[PDB]
């Protein structure tokens, strides 16, 4: 099932590692975390929530922070990214 | 930088999530665990800082069957015991 991010995102999954353009949602959530690992995007305290503003990923959400805990949301802005 | 040397344990699992050097520092074995960790999906979905090893290669070589990201002193304890250094 798989997918392409615009051109933004693309180079995010690049910039950790992916070399495709075509990813199951699964595959591409994997490298997500690796942006947010590398990046300590998390925060240390709350660790299931995510820090954005000032970083790419921050505008590819519109949002400067959010939690994964919540997926119901976490697609969405993810959507806004695919040319899907 | 302050490279430290690993026993045969840790490394075999190291070597599970790419890692290449037989020398490792400290912010660079902390990067593996955390890439373990990751992909065997270990954490907890509610608590994130928790991590549960039973079961796993991992705590089967920190010796428990869970842990806190939080606890820092307490996370270098286990390390170590993983040290030939
Ligand atoms: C939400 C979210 C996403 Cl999506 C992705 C990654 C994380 C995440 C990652 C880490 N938290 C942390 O403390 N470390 C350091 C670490 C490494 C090895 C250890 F053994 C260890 F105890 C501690 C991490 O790598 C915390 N929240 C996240
Ligand atoms: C302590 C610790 C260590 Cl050591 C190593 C990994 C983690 C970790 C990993 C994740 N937390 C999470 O919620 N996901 C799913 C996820 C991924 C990308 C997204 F963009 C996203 F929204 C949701 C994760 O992969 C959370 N604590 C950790």
């Amino acid at each position: 099932t798989l997918v392409r991010p615009k051109p933004e995102l693309l180079k995010l999954l690049k910039s950790v590692g992916a070399q495709k353009d075509t990813y199951t949602m699964k595959e591409v959530l994997f490298y997500l975390g690796q942006y947010i690992m590398t990046k300590r995007l998390y925060d240390e305290k709350q660790q299931h929530i995510v820090y954005c503003s000032n970083d790419l990923l921050g505008d590819l959400f519109g949002v400067p922070s959010f939690s994964v805990k919540e997926h119901r949301k976490i697609y969405t802005m993810i959507y806004r990214n695919l040319v899907v």
